[PDB]
């Protein structure tokens, strides 16, 4: 099984066997297009070379095409894509990062913002497809046109990726969730959100589930079945077996992404998002989602930004040689905040800066502020539903010390499996199941291995002295950019 | 034989001398670091091996020295004995020892001590620092009230052992928080809360005014020391600035800002009212405003978070920018002043996104030093038209610091082609004491401006960056105390 992890900076693509291991790798990334402050664009021309360039790495170190058995398919979620029949780019991808919308999402927010949400799952911001949409189709010339003659085809990156692959024109029901045009409930569009954001039907792809054949790849390009499709986030969620009401787990990466599996009860928060875990077998299981916007970026920003660290493992060192933060904090707010705070306007902020600090507290309060924001979410998740333990992913869980303040702040276990590439085990785990390269999803369960469980050992009343200072920290980053210009 | 004065500026991290002709020139220069406290014979020679180096320096002898003035880091206490025992170190002016010692003292007498010495009380002063030395030091209350002890500002120390007089003028005295500076004499009431023996103050004459005479043993001649002010309103002096109205920052560790206001007093509540100096039997009044962090936030830069290797590397940096674009530092480090008065604030820098660079930790820094500024010259706008900057210290060096503090403040920043003010300062005084100079006018005169640089800054952009100067400066609020 082949699953293509199509992500936000770079095009992934591994190779698995039923056992679960990996037998190729393949990534790529490709250029992040800024056309103005606070604007994120792809060109979706250079995402897919750098997608298919990337599968052959895996293919070539695998060592036969129809020896794979299918694609698996996920992707960064909510990047809104425009196409024609021919199958050609009418418009780079509006990223889930662009803030392009931010206040043609504003006014409709008022009158609209409790029935977007009932239907949806969805606070209403910027972040997913909907408005992504209507300004493709209200700036791009000729697009509407074009959609109302029926020449127009849009997607999320799976529906892109599983075109150019297989001719078809699907997505699965979690990625559709994502696009605030879908109501998670019917399952099934919903026809006054593609009215109140002037959407026309001939756009929208079919809603498929999330282990099916949506169709075959072409001979040229074996005849491959592409049978498994889910949203990024949501797929690691299967790549780690959360596969049981109740079960957590949390993407370290760019940003923190925080699933609890929910399967067929559907929970509402009103600072936080309800979308679909996956469909399968019939069944539609949900979720309810903390997305956190930045939280490795942060690590990033230490390295390319003021530069006091060469590679993001420099990390645990400089923050290790602390006994704690000293009170310095970094609310790490590039772009605004995420759930549960949903302030777009507030900007990075690091505070309690003596004539001692140095960068062992930058590494540090960074490393503290990525456990911040997890705990951020799971606090607000609590306050409707029990958290009991933090399966967890990402690039940053290398980080030993992360890991364990993680827990010690959440008093919870914190368990990194044995497998990485969890959000591509998913993908790989999803296009499994319908092309029985896999019983059942208990089989599938037997293999998740726990490589190891960060235990928390820290004091009741030192976790709580310090997460009152990131909430007072917090308070200072709020609504930054409606002040300087 | 042509003649020279020589001026003593006794630092807080330096004690320097340096060697002048009528035309300012500069022609022999010794400085030597010592290493809160300062221990009285390290700085002594640490000082006095600075005096021998600018005297080789000049290529003269001990004959062709007219006059020592003489400069210090104000407010430090110091005590010693009949012949210059230090009896402890000295408690310089960055202790904050005395401070809640002042704090209980604060509600209850504050507004009775503003009333008569011209300052709101702060650890920071002398006076608290001296009621520590009776107190704490083994057995000193006791021998000071025999008349075995003398007390003075680093600069009656000095002129101690240079002169065997026990003196200081009235700038410096208006910074012991025990000088009336409206009697000008030392202030009963001040003694009595403080438990003070007047067998221990320095007596107080003007700024200049032969004192006394060096001793052969030393120097090779019998000098006069005729000229002391404490070394930022000489700084004041250094900078010519002898009618009212005319201000001088010094742009240093901290900055600090002086409008002399000659012969009346100005009150504010936000600033200090001290002394400039006693001059031909005149006592000039000031309007002074400080900041504790301003070059120490570039000695941050490069020292804490270690983003530059020398200071001077702000300005390549922050050039590559044409605006902040948003992200601000307020280095309060030990806390906010003129005007927030919270000791409880702290460093915060705001407006990091992904491409926050160097460029704008540099530029943030330096508009920060510009910002600060603003926020004392404006305190004093409040009262009086501040029309122009004269301007001293490292951080002048920065062409593009300087151009940018013209720019929010809409005001002239002049640079002088003198550089050591805080010396040039003490040498006029000690100079005019002895006719070198006749008077200030021929000082006016003869003394003169390196660059100028003008405001070009539209209304609109000087008060939208303030603003998010003043923002940004709220949220440091109180982060200590939560
Ligand atoms: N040892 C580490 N300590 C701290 N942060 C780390 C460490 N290793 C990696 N990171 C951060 O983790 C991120 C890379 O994570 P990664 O697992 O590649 O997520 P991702 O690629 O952004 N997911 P996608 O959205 O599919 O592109 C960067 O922000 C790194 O700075
Ligand atoms: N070119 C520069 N640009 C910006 N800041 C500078 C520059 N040069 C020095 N600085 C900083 O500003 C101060 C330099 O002023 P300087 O007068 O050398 O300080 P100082 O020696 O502590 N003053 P003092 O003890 O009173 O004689 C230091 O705190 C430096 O960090």
């Amino acid at each position: 099984v082949l699953s293509l992890d199509e992500g936000t900076t770079s095009a992934r693509a591994i190779i698995f066997d039923r056992e679960s291991n990996i037998h190729g790798i393949g990534q790529y990334e490709f250029p992040q297009h800024y056309p103005r402050p606070g604007w994120v664009e792809h060109n979706p021309e250079e995402i897919w070379d750098a997608q298919l360039r990337a599968i052959k790495d895996a293919i070539q170190s695998a060592r036969e095409p129809n020896q794979i058995a299918a694609i698996g398919v996920t992707n960064q979620r909510e990047t809104t894509l425009v196409w024609d029949k021919d199958g050609k780019p009418l418009y780079n991808a509006i990223v889930w990062q662009c803030r392009r919308t931010a206040e043609m999402v504003e006014e409709i927010k008022r009158e609209y913002g409790t029935m977007i949400k009932e239907k949806t799952g969805l606070v209403p911001d910027a972040y997913f497809s909907a408005s992504k949409l209507k300004w493709l189709l209200d700036n791009v010339p000729g697009l509407r046109e074009k959609a109302e003659k029926g020449e127009v085809m849009f997607g999320t990156v799976d529906t892109f990726l599983i075109y150019r692959l297989t001719g078809e024109h699907v997505t699965d029901y979690s990625n559709a969730s994502r696009t605030m045009l879908f109501n998670i409930k019917k399952l099934d569009w919903d026809d006054e959100l593609l009215e109140l954001f002037d959407i026309p039907e001939s756009v929208l792809p079919e809603v498929r589930e999330s282990s099916e054949v949506y169709g075959y790849t072409k001979k040229e390009l074996a005849e491959i079945p592409v049978s498994g499709d889910a949203g990024d986030q949501q797929a690691a969620l299967f790549g780690q077996a959360a596969f049981e009401a109740g079960m957590v787990k949390a993407t370290y990466g760019t940003g923190s992404f925080i699933l609890v599996n929910t399967d067929k009860m559907v929970l509402y928060s009103d600072n936080l998002l309800t979308t679909i875990a996956w469909g399968l077998n019939g069944r539609v299981s949900y979720a309810l989602e903390g997305s956190i916007f930045v939280t490795g970026a942060a690590v990033q920003w230490l390295r390319d930004g003021i530069k006091i660290i060469k590679h993001a493992s420099e990390t645990e060192e400089l923050a290790t040689k602390l006994e704690s933060n000293e009170g310095v904090y970094f609310v790490p707010a590039f772009v605004g905040l995420g759930a549960p705070y949903w302030d777009q306007f507030a900007r990075g902020i690091i505070i309690g800066i003596t004539r001692g600090t140095g960068r062992e507290h930058l590494a540090r309060a960074t490393l503290e502020a990525i456990a911040y924001l997890t705990r951020d979410v799971v606090d607000e998740m609590e306050k409707l539903v029990q958290i009991k333990e933090l399966r967890v992913d990402g690039g940053a869980t290398a980080n030993d010390f992360l890991m364990q303040f993680q827990a010690d702040i959440l008093n919870r276990k914190v368990i990194r499996p044995v497998v990485k590439e969890t959000t591509a085990l998913g993908a790989a785990y999803l296009a499994g199941l319908a092309v029985d390269y896999w019983a059942d999803t208990r089989e599938i369960a037997e293999l998740w291995k726990a490589e190891r469980i960060f235990e928390p050992k820290m004091d009741e009343k030192t976790r709580e002295r310090l997460y009152k200072g990131w909430k007072e920290a917090v308070k200072r980053a709020m609504g930054w950019a409606k002040v300087v210009d």
